[PDB]
């Protein structure tokens, strides 16, 4: 009911309609990219500086990484909100790798439309030190799309990239886009 056809745009690049949202997939560094949104996947204490927390703490800059640590005491939080620092958008949401991918997803959609944002940028949330399979995680990401999409939800996102950091990754995410494909 709501998926469209898997092209490539560019070389390691491919994407399909949900609804009216473009899911695309991507190789490489997800600290290159603009987005509304950018996600972390991080720890429970949301300091973790290791993979993609790595390289998204130190390109965001100090001040970020001040945010998080501060914004972790306030409340026992599932996911935080900060700025983006020295990363090209207005907000990361840091959410956490060992945590449900389909309900971090789903909290990320949300904020994205309470913010009227059109964009989004995450990792393969999960599939490093959290040791979630990449393919129950690319299965959770679509799933939770898919499910904003037929609750009406998705009024301003218009496009979420999963940025991908190796070829076996990238190969299985393809491989659920393409068994979903109309
Ligand atoms: N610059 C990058 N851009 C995009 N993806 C990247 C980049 N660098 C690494 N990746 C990919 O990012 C993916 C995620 O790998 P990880 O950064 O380990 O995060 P997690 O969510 O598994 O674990 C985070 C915490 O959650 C649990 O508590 C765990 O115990 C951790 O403490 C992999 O595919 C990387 O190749």
């Amino acid at each position: 009911m709501f998926y469209g056809t898997v092209s490539s745009p560019d070389s390691g690049v491919y994407e399909m309609k949900i609804g009216s949202i473009i899911f695309q997939v991507a190789s490489g560094d997800i600290t290159k990219e603009e987005a509304d949104v950018i996600v972390n996947s991080t720890s429970n204490s949301f300091n973790l500086k290791a993979g993609v927390s790595k390289a998204i703490l130190e390109c965001a800059g100090q001040n970020v990484e001040r945010e998080c640590s501060q914004q972790a005491q306030q409340r026992k939080n599932d996911y935080i909100i900060t700025g983006g620092g020295f990363l090209r958008c207005k907000n990361i949401i840091h959410v956490i790798g060992g945590n449900d991918v389909k309900s971090s997803v789903s909290s990320v959609l949300q904020e994205c439309e309470k913010k009227n944002y059109s964009s989004i940028c995450l990792p393969a949330i999960g599939t490093g030190n959290a040791k979630q399979h990449p393919d129950k995680v690319a299965e959770a990401i679509i799933d939770a799309i898919e499910d904003f999409v037929q609750k009406g939800s998705a009024q301003s996102v218009k496009k979420v990239k999963v940025v991908i950091f190796l070829p076996q990754v990238l190969d299985v995410f393809y491989a659920n886009m393409k068994k979903r494909e109309g």
